[PDB]
């Protein structure tokens, strides 16, 4: 897939999922791979452990793009506050759930347009429990995103034919990230433990990127 | 409803939803109503603005029970970390979504079992967008809770016949909280802005409590 001008550029199509819960270890690994990766996904395990100030630290130290994987899933008024606080902290983008419906997603889009940031709609998840409710809703949530002007999506890499279906719904231009055949549909992949648990994170990141070639 | 010995006692059946985003205002209001309320629900708007350390502060200053309304909705491994960090910070209980499925919920229950804390399963939400996916899943999510040994639930107060339905699924002993006759089905109500935006919060809390007679 070629880059679309109107959506974000992720260096080497590789997003680091930084789910270490200790500030020292998180900063060490991220600094090590900065020459390979410019986009870092940070979630609640790190921010609840170390504080939201860690976002600004990642930005001041590494100048990386930060996606807050907060899976926002509240009522509209609350979603607005969560997004505002998160963007105020310096996040470039936030991941939101679609299951709570269109108004809850729109609340996030509103704050993001006010503040000049981005919203990623999470369409589907990879874990077994996702079969119970999320799987059956995934296509409709994706279509809802399209009808909300959403331009950034998250989908699972485990079942590639699901990404093909997703890509059919969202169209060829929207930005899609996913936690080889994956990159025929997604614009970037998300990798955590294979990098941040390796003895040489920079080598792990380099190896993955060589495969992408 | 009479109190069940095996579930939590909420003073006056009134939970304060503290969604102010400034530490000073949040602490002021909570201290003022402590003689009326012993259980406070804190969500991401406050903790992302002020830090997770705010939880220990509420506890050390007021000795109130803290419910973290974090609407946990990630994959199982991530849910585990979020719950661990949240309980480590001192929360007595956490609210989790059921739509990501049974394994995601059980992950939270496992940590709560380990750490001696409680999980509230959110069955349904009250905003209009909840009609799209959540409403249709609500009964199945409640039944899922029953089959996960869940003893604490959250349901909407706006449609009372929905609480009666919920109560039929979860049985007469499980603990149910809901954001008058609401208390025929729920064990406590959750009130935010009517208390924390009033000129005299202690008076607003008193007025609501008098209605509970
Ligand atoms: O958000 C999703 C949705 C999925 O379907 C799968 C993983 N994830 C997230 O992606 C990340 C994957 O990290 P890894 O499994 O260590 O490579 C982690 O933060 C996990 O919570
Ligand atoms: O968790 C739910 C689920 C609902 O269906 C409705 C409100 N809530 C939460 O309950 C709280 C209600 O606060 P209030 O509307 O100010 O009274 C607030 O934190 C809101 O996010
Ligand atoms: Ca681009
Ligand atoms: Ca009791």
């Amino acid at each position: 897939r070629s880059r679309r001008v109107d959506v974000m550029d992720v260096m080497n199509r590789l997003i680091l999922a930084m789910d270490l819960m200790n500030r020292d270890d998180a900063l060490r690994v991220t600094g090590e791979v900065r020459e390979y990766i410019d986009t870092v996904k940070i979630g609640y395990p790190l921010v609840l452990s170390e504080g939201m100030d860690i976002i600004a630290e990642f930005r001041k130290r590494f100048g990386c793009r930060i996606i807050a994987d907060f899976k926002v899933a509240d009522i509209p008024e609350t979603n607005e506050k969560i997004c505002r606080a998160t963007f105020k902290a310096g996040a470039d983008a936030i991941i939101v759930h679609g299951f709570p419906g269109a108004d809850s997603v729109r609340a996030c889009l509103n704050v993001a347009e006010e503040m000049g940031r981005e919203v990623f709609l999470l369409t589907e998840m990879s874990h077994p429990g996702a079969e119970m409710f999320i799987q059956g809703a995934a296509d409709e949530i994706a279509r809802m995103g399209v009808d909300l002007g959403v331009k950034n999506y998250v989908g699972p890499s485990t079942r590639p034919e699901r990404l093909s279906r997703l890509r059919e719904i969202i169209g060829q231009d929207s930005f899609l990230i996913s936690p080889g055949e994956t990159l025929r549909f997604a614009d970037a992949i998300i990798v955590g433990r294979s990098i941040y648990l390796a003895d040489n994170p920079a080598a792990a990141a380099a190896g993955i990127i060589e495969s992408i070639k």
